[PDB]
């Protein structure tokens, strides 16, 4: 049922690049870009939490063939017109400074994309990935914690349950759970996708829950820089909660450093009423209800 590489490396499908916008706001910090792609001509089919390869043109520093690069699917199985004929993205432009060096290091797959034209050509395999994966149960709770371009798997589900046109087009999904996503990101006007977020809200306010985690406008009790731990950590008893309902899925998405922070937090919150976190996160993880995808 799951669709899983309809496409391969080797026999790549060639879409075509339909629009690339700019997600980051003035005054932000990088560049992220909302890249949608053609999938006419091909049969690539794909449902929200998976991902797709895209193989960027080039060589490396050995001569070797630049290899896929994996990418969140930001857009729901029917693509953001709802048309059942595209794909979208959500990349960052990987940038750092060259260890002693002080110049500033372009990443290759994410460089080309952010800056791609429509009307390109692109490599595009998969779809990869059953580790994300949306409950199809509409009474469902959803926890979603994410940092940066992590938001991505969050909106193919946050469309899904909530878009006007999809609710439409998806009669054996009507949500009518409850829904929480925790977003880090360095500045307001580094929120992506930030007016669609809160219209949700505001539209769905006893089924969607909105929290932001702004590092540069905001600091914890600590006084440090406030992060997503920092918001997990202020509401642990009401994630807790949540988490403890046999309906309840959590997904996590991003930086490979937060879900220390999340645990930690979460497991003084289940110590209070004897259980330990540790253990009821693999019986969790087991049943298939615990969602992470980092790196
Ligand atoms: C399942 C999955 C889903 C993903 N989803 C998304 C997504 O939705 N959006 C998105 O933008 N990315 C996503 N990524 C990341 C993506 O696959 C690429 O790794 C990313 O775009 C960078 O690739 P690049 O070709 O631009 O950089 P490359 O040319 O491949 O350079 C990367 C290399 O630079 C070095 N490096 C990286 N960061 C630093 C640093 N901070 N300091 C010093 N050195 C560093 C490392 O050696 C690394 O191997 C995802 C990754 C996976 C595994
Ligand atoms: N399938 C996957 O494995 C998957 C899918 C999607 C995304 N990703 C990963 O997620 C990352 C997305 O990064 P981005 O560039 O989009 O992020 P970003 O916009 O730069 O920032 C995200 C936020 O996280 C903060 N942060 C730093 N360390 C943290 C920690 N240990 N715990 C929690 N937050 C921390 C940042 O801090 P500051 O404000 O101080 O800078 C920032 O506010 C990518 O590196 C990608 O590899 C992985």
């Amino acid at each position: 049922d799951v669709p899983v590489n309809l496409y391969r490396p080797n026999a790549p499908f060639i879409g075509k690049v339909i629009s690339n916008e700019p997600l980051v706001k003035e005054g932000g910090i990088g560049i992220v870009q909302h890249i949608k792609f053609d999938l006419t001509g091909g049969n690539l089919k794909y449902i929200e939490g998976q991902s797709i390869g895209i193989i960027p043109p080039g060589v490396d520093k050995n001569g070797k063939p630049e290899k896929l690069r994996l990418y969140s699917i930001a857009s729901t199985r029917h693509g953001d017109d709802v048309d059942d004929k595209t794909i979208s993205l959500c990349v960052r432009q990987l940038e750092y400074k060259h260890p002693e060096s002080g110049a500033t290091v372009y990443g290759v797959c994410s460089t080309y994309l952010t800056h791609i034209e429509p009307g390109s050509e692109v490599k595009i395999t998969g779809p990869v990935g059953k580790e994300m994966l949306l409950p199809d149960d509409p009474e469902a709770n959803v926890i979603m914690l994410a940092t940066g371009t992590g938001i991505a798997p969050m909106r193919t589900y946050l469309w899904r349950m909530f878009k006007d046109a999809e609710r439409a087009a998806n009669p054996e999904y009507q949500f009518k759970g409850f829904s929480w996503l925790v977003f880090g990101v360095p500045t307001t006007p580094n929120i992506l996708y930030k007016e669609e977020l809160e219209e949700i809200q505001q539209k769905y306010p006893d089924n969607f829950r909105l929290t932001y985690a702004i590092s540069r406008e905001q600091k914890n009790p600590q006084g440090g820089r406030m992060y997503i731990q920092d918001r997990v950590a202020e509401h642990a008893d009401q994630l807790w909660q949540l988490i403890k309902n046999q309906k309840t899925h959590t997904y996590i998405c991003g930086l490979r450093g937060m879900e220390e922070g999340i645990d930690a937090a979460l497991s003084a919150a289940a110590a209070k009423e004897g259980v330990t976190w540790s253990d009821y996160q693999k019986d969790l993880k087991k049943a298939g209800r615990w969602h992470v995808e980092t790196s």
